């Protein structure tokens, strides 16, 4: 009977259509690369006041040649002129009755403890130590440079897709409405303008610069790269999203301490000891990219040849027995 | 003959377990991502005794910042006080007899060359140079701060998958048997603990902290983020591996230089020249995770159904044959 | 009749022969890992002249630890002795009439504006700004250190593929025609001696060196590791390329500024503003590598017996039909 070919037909066709949609949307018949080689360069310009001073890029930037990961000093809490020797230290968990409980066996993570139980003041007795002195005083509140908001983020992205041998850099001049050197990054506006206003990064994010200017946070300037090489290098593009990754037992905010070591003319040595809170940047830079493939595309044809195989045998079965 | 279909149907149900297990177990079903987007933030605690000075996170944490890869210095060589200037240089590999043999030819990669054949000591006789005078002289012996053996490294790390958009955090307060303030890594009795002490990882990589810190060396905490996301949230845990980077013609260990730069009331420069050695940490965050594919699943279905369909023919012939 | 066969059987031969160097070339019965983990860890080695000074690893190379990023300073602009204090900028874009266009309105992302129109020199009005006085001049002309060129770059390089728990490093004295303490990398004479000269780098870049020191640039010792397990752990080997990545509205070359900060002996604080330009270096540690599966080999298996299997069948109608 011809309605059996013209019902095996539309089996045919039917289930040929969904399979191939599919296939044809997973992209099936491409090979992928997803290990993106990417080369990350960033600058910040801006200059903000903090306390009577001035801070610039080489003031609040660290480190200062621009790595993928680097941090805006936004606060700082400074411990001026210590020096080597003995104090008590300020800190209440270290308060002691007596020389009997300041021994190596108390706070054995901690500092270095003479075994002396010393009046660091009239309302608290501490054990005493030997290292920088006087000690950190890390309980006081102090400013926030504000003017770190309109600071602005340059990101210079050059990635490489090896698999296929596809590099690209991120500055399109074509791609971006206004010029280079004036836009500005809008996910909407300019969305492939490379400069991000520090305080957009900081809303982008969904966060208060207030709050993470007081305490320091954990930024992620992620630059996606999902690209179809078989199409044209036009269609390779950046997306930028923004997260942050510190989220959140554990005290939230992120602060590191260095200092800045100067020597005297008879030859003793002092430092002043930095404990720094600020937004670090992380340049996130993921990618995968696909090509048409003979293998893929025939591990792909071969799936769908025997699976349509089958569907017309079961739809046959379902149909007929009805 | 119906033994021919229960031989047949055994046939069916033998090697069809045999597949279905095989591909189950392998959860060819499944499509992987393996591109694992981490940020790494680590803090080191701890203070230790040096000469007759007390070493803090400022003194002998490099970066400072907390990055994936920092340094926690030893062993240190000081050289203090140098000064732009003339002198000869204290490395035996530089001896000369006569001013002909320190032409420019000599030592092409080395130092800067004066000419001159002059006496460092009594005993050796070396080419004379420019630079930061006097010379170091990398040869002495030193101590090693001991104490960095209980100093503490605490890893927070955040990871994204994002061909799933799946992003987690390796701090777990449930899966900590101890609170988070105070746990320690130990890999059996807390595996989720974020603090390692130091001479820990120093065991878990098996190496010994007087050899390692007398010639510095390279760690590597892993983090492994190996996730199932067909499963639960609760089931994507990280698993901390430690190994030694450096193993091992060249000489062993681990040392940079650099120097704290002070000025004169007169205005002339001199540094103090840092020859450090140290561990560093290399946190290599590694990770994959699987979810349910419908192409995946089919390339494996159809995989195994043809499979199973050429051999249930040549078992056939086998058993037949017999 | 037999030709039927003959014909079949000659069918059968040649697809398959086809099919098979096919899938056997691409490898598709191996599973691929392309994740691969390194550590990289960098000396440089060389002393230069800049003006009258010496420069040595702790004058010009930055970070000083040796990480996959690092910066040899070529040529940088010393502004020295600052202090936080008002004085004139020295930028003509911030040249003023009127204390009227000294507004904050006014150049937002730039300095600290004090409100005054001030005379810098007699030739040019510009707005005085509060900061460090006084203010930088990049726009004089300065030398390169040209010693840089034979400075040397020695790269050792762990890495693992966690896929198959193969580790392995680059340090191969059997690979190296000479020594390891004293080869060098030629892509030719010697493709796995690790230590790079940095002048050779520059080349092998296609780059020159008088340009990139004047204006500092960005480029990529790319290591690649594709590798196939199933064979000997002697066939997995290193192979490095080279590339610049800033290439190239805006401005090409590379800087970043740090100061030194000095303290007077009766504290006011005072620093040395230094402009670096210099050469950064990006180890791109790249790889993958395939391993025979079983599951895939079966996917593959499948695809290329059905694939046979239909061409008989359009070759049949194709001659047949013919
Ligand atoms: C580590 O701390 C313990 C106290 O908790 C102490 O007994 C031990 O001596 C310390 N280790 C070193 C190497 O000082
Ligand atoms: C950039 O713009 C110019 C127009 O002058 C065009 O010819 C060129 O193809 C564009 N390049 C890209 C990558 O779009
Ligand atoms: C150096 O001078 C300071 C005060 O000027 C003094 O406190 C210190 O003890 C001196 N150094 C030595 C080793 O005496
Ligand atoms: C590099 O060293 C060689 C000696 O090995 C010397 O002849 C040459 O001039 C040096 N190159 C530069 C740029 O100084
Ligand atoms: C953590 O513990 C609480 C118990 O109070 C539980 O309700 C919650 O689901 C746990 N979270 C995870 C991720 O296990
Ligand atoms: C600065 O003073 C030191 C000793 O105080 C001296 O050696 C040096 O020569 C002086 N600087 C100059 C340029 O003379
Ligand atoms: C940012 O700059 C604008 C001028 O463009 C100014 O009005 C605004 O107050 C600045 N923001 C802050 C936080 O100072
Ligand atoms: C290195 O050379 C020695 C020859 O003494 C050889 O026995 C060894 O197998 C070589 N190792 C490798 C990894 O090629
Ligand atoms: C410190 O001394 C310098 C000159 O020696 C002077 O310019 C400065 O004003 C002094 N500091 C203070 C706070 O007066
Ligand atoms: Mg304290
Ligand atoms: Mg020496
Ligand atoms: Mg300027
Ligand atoms: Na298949």
């Amino acid at each position: 009977w011809t309605i059996g070919i013209i019902n095996r037909v539309v089996q045919l066709l039917i289930i040929s259509y969904f399979v191939g949609w599919v296939f044809l949307h997973e992209k099936a018949y491409q090979v992928r690369d997803t290990a993106i080689e990417s080369s990350v360069v960033t600058k910040v310009k801006g200059s903000g006041l903090y306390a009577n001073r001035v801070m610039d890029v080489s003031d609040y930037v660290t480190p200062p040649q621009g790595t993928s990961v680097f941090v805006i000093i936004t606060k700082m809490i400074v411990t001026e002129n210590q020096m080597q020797g003995f104090c008590p230290e300020s800190e209440e968990k270290y308060r002691c009755v007596s020389d009997s409980q300041c021994g190596p066996e108390r706070l054995p993570g901690g500092g270095i403890l003479t075994g002396r139980c010393v009046n660091y003041s009239s309302v608290l007795r501490t054990c005493e130590i030997q290292g920088w002195c006087p000690t950190e005083v890390d309980t006081v509140e102090t400013p926030i440079m504000m003017e770190a908001e309109n600071f602005t983020i340059f990101i210079k992205n050059s990635i490489r897709f090896p698999l296929f041998n596809f590099e690209k850099g991120n500055l399109l001049p074509n791609l971006t409405a206004r010029d280079m050197k004036t836009c500005r990054f809008h996910p909407d506006k300019d969305p492939f303008c490379p400069i991000l206003r520090v305080g957009d990064v900081v809303k982008f994010a969904g966060q208060d610069f207030a709050k993470l200017a007081r305490t320091g946070g954990v930024l992620g300037i992620k630059i996606g790269w999902v690209c179809d090489l078989d199409k044209a290098w036009d269609q390779c593009i950046p997306k930028y999203s923004f997260t942050r990754l510190d989220s959140v037992s554990v005290s939230p905010g992120y602060n590191f301490r260095f200092a800045k070591y100067y020597k005297m003319e008879n030859g003793s040595e002092y430092r002043t000891l930095l404990k720094a809170f600020g937004i670090r940047f992380d340049v996130l830079v993921y990618g995968n990219a696909g090509k048409f493939n003979i293998i893929p595309t025939i591990i792909s044809s071969v799936a769908a040849f025997t699976s349509v195989g089958v569907g017309t045998v079961l739809c046959d079965i379902i149909l007929l027995n009805f």
